[PDB]
């Protein structure tokens, strides 16, 4: 019975459509022609559905899937009902342990390709040829919250990429800020317990704004650098497409001659950098907790494929000790003003998964998964990471055969003498399960290291020292990097940093914790320290006002690449506008609006005070995407109000509020014809104001003004005007 | 090191304190003297900390917990560092699968006591004497969301009680609505999959507002009854303390004479019934995803112990077929106007756990866990539940010995011949591990059924019919209960239901699903259906307008017990008021305000534009709990603005917004003296309006008027006035 509508509107068209135009769907159904070698190898396990009989897991067709088997229709359920018991058993056992950290994350498939061969600095096969494509799977995530926590919380973001290379899987497991909070892996559990929900009551979810986090931070000043990044707008990116990615650690590149070059990995978002503002981001955790997940998935369904440029910071082995910070300390960044990022390749994510659980939830990334041509360093954080990912995956994924879970399998050959383990898929036919063996003529065999297709050999780094549990003295500097970061931010970015700390610390119950954090800020920058103190009603002592600021980092008083916005990099393709309709829309305005949006690849969402349709003045029937309250201004990049019967919406509280919120959150607003009467709601200017586009009608000029504002992301100059507004 | 403040302010006092006054803490440190038998029996596994050396799990003291062992202070981490490896290993394996459903929950310890012996109707030992105290552990929960999802989502709530009786554990696993969505347990995986995040992209979290839910509901009209309850304000309770609880299924009570009586279990909230309004709930999911968890914990830390009355709907075996609905159908309620709830006992929750993971996360509740004196019925949803809880716990809790996890252990004796299994704690000394045996003289032995302390014997219900997979034809009625519920609601409740369906259907992307649900609403009630259809821009057809309304339920055209608010039952103790300060508060107003709240057990939170202190007009120093933006109006029940230097906050956007939000969400507001300048902000006439308390000062009847308003929970008369207002 219960079947599809006659018109076939239950099923999404298999072509790129704008967000909200069609029901989203499994990637292989939405984009059947989008392929890559990894995507294709997953076909052995894909399972369709159309035209097949419903069955048990043993293949027995089910006749009645609505009822348990009972002795009489009002009788007891019988134990012999094996259909019911398999069905309920499988349901009872759906859940697997979520990731210890980064449990909340969203992933997609794609491909990578280098711009040119890097064979002079590395023998890694995936970086050796500009026309040799490597399939990728990328998972972006938050850090602290559970798998069901919200996307747009304040947090560091993970950015993990699995490269299915010809010589093995390479996972580049990084974050959206260039440093981590702590120096040695031994303190990981300590840092993570402090930022996670407090042990007695398991509060708060997905947030650092609570006593144990600020306690830990105040007692461990090595965390201040990453805490500055987290409190800036870097902790609340607008989308996974508009954030940077970094491997943080110094790794090594090894070429065919055996030369080692120190390397730091970067991803540059080709959609530019952009973040939300705090109030918007926190409200968005309530209006749409899956905002980033949704936005990623929709951009891929729309053809706005997230694109990132892989880049390398390269430091010759002889310059190991030439900075004023240790290269092996993960709480220290390498300023691009000192070591520029060399462009290496492009990564495009062009296909969503079919099943979230099977591919996203069971994906396993590990910074230890390297290939010939790459090698580690002694960074003490990285070092302990090599132990942990392998270990956690044995319980998370139920045993040691997690490499056999479809998303995790290499697409290149894998042969060895490992056998058995829970849920073993691979049936080995080798007569031998050990080497050396003569009965299989010693196959599979070891392969010497060499220029290409060779066996892995570690770089022979010289090791000299006593066995000690000791932090390197060169790691003992905690304030100059925080200060460099502060000084490179724009004034409005600095304010947002002050506000992040003031908000967070105001949720710290124990007041001495607040004071101690303020004291640490005083070691970074007195202006910052005083601005946070003032918000906390704290007064800096005379001693605190005399703390000398830390030294510059190798002569640097600022580095503009550390700011999200000092260097313009705005891109409107893939952004979205809210269009507030009225019941007699002036079609001429809409037409002009939609044409200019379409030329720049900007999407639109048609909003009204009810769902269904409204008819424009020329008879055009406009389907309503959502209501004013149901898809808040939080979810769009700018707002446009066309003319028409404005009296229909002029007194609407949600419509008025829509604009006050957009205004407060510094988004571009454009008002045509009688829509300019809404200017009194956002109680400001009569001759106009930068950030508000206005005209008798929506024209070419009106739309260029709006699109230019959109390209600068937000109206920073409006900051001074928003704190009187009641929104 | 000795890191605590010398003042001792890192430590909350071990005495009842109001919410926000001190840092919250593990139950046994916060209320050491609050004991019960179960709480005392857990003392064997409680672990302290103070004054102990830091060790490995094997008892080896640790010297340096800040660093890994390496070959040189900048060298590689050594494999021999067993301290690092045990520490990271335990951390790496901290997580366990979350519950398949009801993963998000909050729990507490308490005790139960019956009002009088129920021996005439049940031989259940915990109900046989009013001086017999049974320890309980209760967990309240949402349904769909992960363990990290938000508290205040729209959803049914779970209400599970573990009774540690002298004759066994009895778990009463119910919800906050008297019926469930589906009739037979075979469809649980289908219903649950439909309500959970859609499989391709795992969106949306914690919400039924999406296509698959509404698709399922529109094809399975048996769900409408519970969908009505979920769409009403029942789905967004103000707190776990202000909601009702139900067992849902008909069970049996068996007395010593062998007589079976049918029973439905109810829990009445002694704090009264209270819910939020949708906008507030939704916004609260972002501002504080742990609002319910927090309120429960702080209520118990303040002495506002959540209290519930256990009540029984009793129906003689002879009346099984006397109703319009089948008693064994879980989608049907038993109208209290037909069968009154008989008061049975009182449950008081008076202590939080010590460790959320250990006690809450690992608690295992199961409706099949009954004791002599109770028995099941053939309700087909219940019948399948009896299989599921046992099964799911083998994987969630790691094996068949989950009854040995401290929180789950019986306080009464348990002895049998079961052995081994993962994580086996009990070391059995019985020479025999089988019965009958002669080698231990057959111990432990079976015990015949009897009036007290006898063995379990099922009631000998007659069974008759063929082995069939068949829904009873008596279950095929889907619309009269939904209609009864609808007609029992106040007019503002009906509107809220209409708004729930409207908002939810507005997030369904496929319009035909919205149409199909509207067609189903039209079989319940025309006014409901038309109002929802209008909100969706849908017109009912002439046939839909002529669908005949379903019959009354046994002559009833309404039952006021089904409404949250038709019959006042307001209780103010434990509610919280926001006090908006200024920098020279009339201290006379504040003294009047604070004393009056305290007299009724009403808590207060002093708010301002910054943290720190402000000084009242007489020099009283006032400590600030949070900012206007930091503890939004969503988290209080009422707002009071005292006189002083109102010009200080008159133009504060946040202060103004605070009132707008509280006014929009129907909360009582009280403005003293010059605080009445805020009337313009919320458009209050000069003459005033019901719901707004205003006077020249906070003396006389000012606090009595505000407290009368708090007792009625919200100002429903204000609904029409909020329609407009931009907030
Ligand atoms: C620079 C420092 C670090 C970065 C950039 C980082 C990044 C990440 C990312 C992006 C993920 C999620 C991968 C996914 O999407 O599945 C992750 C997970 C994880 N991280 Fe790291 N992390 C860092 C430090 C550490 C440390 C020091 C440890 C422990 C010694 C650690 C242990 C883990 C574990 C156990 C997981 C879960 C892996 C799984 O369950 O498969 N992380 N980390
Ligand atoms: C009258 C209908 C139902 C009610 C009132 C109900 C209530 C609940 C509650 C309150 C919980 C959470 C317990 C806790 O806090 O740990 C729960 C969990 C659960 N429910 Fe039920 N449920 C119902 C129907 C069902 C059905 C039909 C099934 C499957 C046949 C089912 C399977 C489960 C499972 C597997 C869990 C997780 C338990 C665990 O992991 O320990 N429920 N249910």
């Amino acid at each position: 019975d219960s079947l599809a509508p006659e018109d076939g509107s239950h099923r999404p068209a298999a072509e790129p459509t704008p967000p909200g135009a069609q029901p989203t769907a499994p990637g292989s159904l939405k984009a059947p022609d989008t392929r890559n070698e990894k995507l294709n190898s997953l076909e052995d396990v894909r399972k369709g559905s159309e035209n097949y009989a419903l069955t048990t897991n043993q293949g027995v067709r089910i006749a009645d899937d609505q009822n348990s088997l009972r002795a009489g229709s009002r009788g007891p359920t019988l134990l012999e009902d094996f259909i019911l018991r398999e069905k309920i058993t499988h349901f009872d056992h759906e859940r697997i342990p979520e990731r210890i950290v980064h449990a909340r994350g969203s992933a997609a498939h794609g491909y990578f390709q280098p711009y040119k061969s890097l064979s002079d600095i590395t023998k890694a096969d995936f970086l050796s040829d500009p026309n040799k494509i490597t399939p990728v799977f990328v998972r972006f995530s938050t850090v602290q919250g559970g798998a069901g926590s919200a996307d747009t919380v304040r947090s560091i973001r993970g950015f993990a990429t699995k490269f299915y290379t010809e010589e093995g899987i390479f996972d580049l497991v990084g974050n959206n800020t260039p440093i981590f909070f702590i120096q040695d892996a031994h303190k990981f559990p300590d840092f993570v317990h402090a930022v996670k929900p407090e042990p007695h009551w398991a509060i708060p979810q997905g947030q650092s704004a609570h006593d144990t986090f600020w306690d830990y931070v105040s007692l461990q000043p090595e965390t201040l650098h990453n805490v500055m990044w987290a409190m800036s707008d870097r902790g609340i990116p607008r989308s996974y497409r508009t954030m940077e990615g970094f491997g943080i650690h110094t790794f090594r590149l090894i070429n065919a001659e055996g030369k080692a070059t120190f390397v730091r990995f970067h991803w540059k978002p080709l959609a530019g950098k952009a973040s939300l503002v705090w109030d918007e981001a926190q409200k968005l955790t309530g209006r749409d907790p899956d905002f980033h997940r949704r936005e990623l998935w929709e951009a891929i369904e729309a053809g706005d494929f997230p694109e990132y440029e892989l880049g390398f910071q390269l430091i010759p082995e002889e310059d190991e000790f030439k900075f004023d910070f240790d290269l092996l300390d993960p709480t220290k960044l390498i300023p691009e003003e000192l070591v520029p990022v060399q462009r290496v390749g492009k990564m495009v994510l062009n296909r969503n998964p079919d099943n979230f659980f099977a591919e996203n939830e069971q994906a396993a990334f590990h910074p230890g998964h390297i290939v010939p041509g790459l090698d580690f360093t002694n960074d003490p954080l990285l070092q302990g990471r090599l132990f942990s990912y392998t270990d956690t995956q044995i319980s998370r994924l139920g045993g040691p055969n997690f490499h056999e879970i479809p998303i995790n399998r290499p697409t290149c050959p894998y042969h060895n003498f490992q056998r058995d383990g829970m849920h073993r898929m691979g049936i080995d036919t080798n007569p031998a399960n050990y080497e050396p063996n003569s009965i299989n003529d010693n196959w599979p065999r070891e392969t010497p290291p060499g220029p290409k297709r060779g066996g892995f050999e570690s770089y022979q780094e010289r090791v000299e020292g006593n066995k000690v549990r000791e932090r390197s003295p060169s790691f003992g500097e905690y304030y100059s990097h925080p200060r460099l970061f502060w000084l490179s931010q724009t004034p409005f970015e600095q304010r947002h940093i002050v506000d992040g700390f003031s908000f967070e610390l105001s949720k710290v119950v124990r007041p001495y914790i607040r004071e101690r954090v303020v004291d640490q800020l005083a070691h970074i920058d007195l202006t910052l320290a005083q601005a946070v103190a003032k918000n906390l009603g704290i007064e800096l002592t005379d001693d605190q006002l005399n703390i000398t600021p830390p030294p510059d980092v190798n002569g640097l008083k600022k580095d503009p690449s550390l700011s999200l916005y000092a260097i313009p990099d705005g891109d409107v393709k893939g952004r979205v506008v809210a269009i507030l309709l009225n019941d007699e829309v002036r079609s001429a305005d809409l037409l002009a609006i939609l044409k200019a949006l379409k030329a720049k690849g900007v999407h639109a969402k048609l909003l009204y005070s009810r769902m269904g349709e409204v008819t424009a003045d020329d008879g055009t029937v406009l389907p309503i995407a959502a209501t004013f309250a149901g898809a808040p201004s939080l979810t769009v990049d700018a707002v446009i109000v066309p003319c028409g019967n404005i009296a229909d919406i002029a007194d609407n509280g949600d419509a008025n509020y829509y604009l006050m919120e957009a205004y407060k959150h510094l988004k571009p607003i454009a008002l045509a014809g009688d829509a300019r009467k809404f200017k009194a709601t956002i109680k400001i200017a009569d001759q106009g104001e930068e950030g508000i586009v206005e005209a008798d009608s929506a024209d070419g000029s009106f739309m260029d003004e709006l699109l230019t504002l959109m390209a600068a992301h937000r109206v920073w100059s409006r900051i001074p005007k928003i704190d009187k507004i009641p929104a």
